[PDB]
């Protein structure tokens, strides 16, 4: 298992514009297009992201290309963030994947807001960080996915995904 297979399981794959769990226009493997309510504003962002007139539909190769860029961006945002970087540097390979997953889903700013949990992860207090991470809107809104990420932090294995 690796970050790509992990996020592919969590996000799924859709080749036509769809609405995410929050009602936002998305496409491919969890690629958010816009928070705007307008489907047209979504097709406009989509065409600009792909470089062609898509009419709201993309190919599997186009989805995977957006995915590769989004994973790269999440990793680079972690490495540039003064709050995230030190946590990331401190973790083992598996747990690093979990942090990437959270950043991919809620953005660097969102994750950097989990001040207490981050401190607990850096200290390697696994059980405590898992309890703290669950007291969140994140956990309450997407509980199955959150439990999977939290178990990954707790155990340091890919068990929740196998
Ligand atoms: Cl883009
Ligand atoms: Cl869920």
């Amino acid at each position: 298992m690796n970050i790509f297979e992990m996020l592919r399981i969590d996000e799924g794959l859709r080749l036509k514009i769809y609405k995410d769990t929050e009602g936002y226009y998305t496409i491919g493997i969890g690629h958010l297009l816009t928070k705007s309510p307008s489907l047209n504003a979504a097709k406009t962002e989509l065409d600009k992201a792909i470089g062609r007139n898509t009419n709201g539909v993309i190919t599997k190769d186009e989805a995977e290309k957006l995915f590769n860029q989004d994973v790269d961006a999440a990793v680079r945002g972690i490495l540039r963030n003064a709050k995230l970087k030190p946590v990331y540097d401190s973790l083992d390979a598996v747990r690093r994947a979990a942090l990437i997953n959270m950043v991919f889903q809620m953005g660097e700013t969102g994750v950097a807001g989990f001040t207490n949990s981050l401190r607990m992860l850096q200290q390697k207090r696994w059980d405590e960080a898992a309890v703290n991470l669950a007291k969140s809107r994140w956990y309450n809104q997407t509980p199955n996915r959150a439990k999977r990420v939290i178990t990954t932090f707790r155990t340091g294995t890919w068990d929740a995904y196998k």
